[PDB]
């Protein structure tokens, strides 16, 4: 009877832990910032129809660069942030932790690093970690914010090889300004990833807007997992000038898009205005839930996202628990006095205020 | 917006002059390149995947089953059935291709200050996935018959103690087998992991490394594809086989959801039609015979294989052997190995199409 203390496992993997929310089946589940509407039923048909008339050359390796996919992803961001780019300024993986995973691989890695505003992304320190890429956090304001002074001068002291700037921010969910992502930009000296998983939730531009003024450094990341309403087809991507595609082919496992993947994202793509529609939908009651809460007593962060960061609990992890015990599953993101909520459905978002009512009573 | 190119971007200065790895992807009628099995799913599997994703399809704005336990249950059916060994879900792990499998351990048990060993020539992405993974190769050369030498094998693993050996059998691009026998050689003098890939198990009646698991469960893992004899290389699905321990050190490194909804789905309605679908492996192996024999007749050298594929030679220049195939519709694989190219087997119209290119071929004296 062996155990992994057994295995010749890498010494700084020693004492880790697999990341990830707690796959809990209970009710009410807004922890992972999903879009809770199913696909529509027309998705679904194209789909099922395209599904049955690629599987035939499902023996076949995929296509290698996902070219359509591209001419599409392209399609997409240059009517929904009026850039205009082709399949030669995007670039799609396996989620955006793939996407994140190869940009490291290329830009980060061993003797460099990668710098971050904390809280943000817990993704993105345990990625630079895993590409061996060392991360150097830069804590936000009091007010959950980039502080700019602090910002600017710790990029100027480090000269990190990465700046990753997430915009909307996850968990606080504001968004940093083009202007301030600009300053940012102007001193770093490497790469700026600005992590976009969360923009169609924002009515204010893309930093696609900034990619002809800075193409040695700015990379623009974004996802089909959020707004989008795909996060089980596994789709991220980047908007970059067509240099960055050049670099990260190098890293890329080759075929790692499989063909399903791809054509399923196609379907996703073509039904674009549709699915988005729910942003809408979602926008009204993240400032119904956002307004309960305030009402009910918590301190609210503002969003800009699908999602609601609140507190200020003594133990936040004691208060998960009590909303869990309420059949609702929330994300504990490992700070101090708060938690993070997704919006759901309108019944979804009852039964979390309701529990929240019962919660801030407890004093917890 | 200012012209530039990878060259004005920070790049790594080892990826510089590095070029993206993978077959030129011709259009050509008869494709013979990338070890596919040749036959296209069945109608029964192509229904049953139809169904599949209209059930399941309702459920794509959630994240995928994180870890993928249905997938690995029917991964674990399939091996035990197949190679004899029982073994469950807590001894499978499945990941996007072999390849991502691949680069998962090295990530795990590789990485910097680390070094994997591996006996050239092999699969081409052993030594990439090192390098891309900061573990340094150490490349051990095949003998003349280019089966592993043994005792070059067994001396440089003791002298170099290496942290990875890999042990490719069959073997790519040369398609012979390493003994069970000559594997527990290797795992014995081994101090760190051994993979055995077995990409190519499935073509060769010979027994599986899976049965060596139960002696060796600190060391062995047991590398597998559906890309091959399991007609699904469009699926992207790679599984390894080992002692449960391996998986809990893999979910240290792998990306979080890094299976699709889709990928599983597709995966586990593949494995439930395997005994059909494998059926092809007969058909293959045969006319993997008739077109090594037919080669021969010819006056080729052909390295005797037990895969999907015939090794062969000799060429003054096989770049241009591969064009004068290319230039008859034929696409084959130049393995960058001098004097030789790789031939897939396909169906017989296509293995026909590729015997009579070689016939006049051999004529030119490329
Ligand atoms: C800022 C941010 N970026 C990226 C991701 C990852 O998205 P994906 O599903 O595309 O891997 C998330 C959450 N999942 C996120 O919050
Ligand atoms: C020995 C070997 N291992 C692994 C692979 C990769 O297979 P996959 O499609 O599962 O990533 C190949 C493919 N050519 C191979 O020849």
């Amino acid at each position: 009877k062996i155990t992994l203390s057994d295995l010749p496992l890498r010494e700084e993997l020693r004492g880790e832990h697999a990341y990830g929310a707690p796959q809990l089946n209970v009710d009410i589940r807004l922890n992972t910032n999903e879009n809770p509407y199913p696909p529509s039923e027309a998705l679904v048909a194209d789909l099922v129809a395209t599904v049955d008339k690629i599987a035939t050359e499902l023996n076949r390796y995929p296509e290698r660069d996902a070219v359509e996919l591209r001419d599409e992803l392209a399609a997409y961001i240059t009517k929904q942030t009026g850039v205009a780019v082709t399949r030669d300024n995007l670039w799609a993986a396996n989620g955006s932790n793939e996407i994140l995973q190869q940009l490291l691989q290329a830009f980060g890695g061993p003797g460099r690093t990668a710098l971050g505003f904390q809280p943000s992304y817990s993704m993105h320190p345990i990625l630079a970690k895993g590409t061996h890429t060392e991360f150097i956090a830069v804590s936000r304001g009091a007010d959950f914010r980039i502080d700019m002074d602090v910002a600017l001068e710790e990029i100027r002291a480090k000269q990190p090889d990465i700046v990753f700037v997430t915009t909307p921010n996850n968990p606080t969910g504001d968004v940093t300004s083009l202007d301030d992502v600009e300053r940012i930009i102007n001193v770093a000296p490497g790469i700026v990833i600005v992590d976009e998983a969360y923009a169609e939730f924002s009515p204010s531009p893309s930093a696609t807007t900034l990619l002809e003024k800075y193409p040695t450094k700015l990379v623009v990341s974004r996802t089909m997992s959020k707004a989008f309403d795909f996060a089980g087809g596994r789709l991220g991507y980047f908007v970059a000038n067509p240099a960055f595609i050049d670099a990260v082919m190098l890293v890329r496992l080759p075929y790692h898009l499989s063909a399903l993947s791809q054509a399923a994202a196609i379907v996703a793509l073509r039904h674009s205005a549709d699915t988005l529609g729910t942003v809408e939908k979602l926008s009204v009651e993240r400032v119904r839930v956002a307004a309960r809460l305030e009402e009910l007593g918590y301190a609210v962060v503002p969003s800009e996202s699908n999602f609601v960061f609140f507190g200020d609990f003594s133990d936040q992890h004691a208060a998960w628990q009590a909303f869990l015990d309420r059949g609702v599953l929330i994300r504990d993101v490992g700070i101090a006095g708060h938690l993070r909520t997704t919006i759901g459905v309108p019944e979804e978002n009852d039964a979390f205020l309701d529990a929240a009512a019962e919660i801030i009573k407890l004093n917890l």
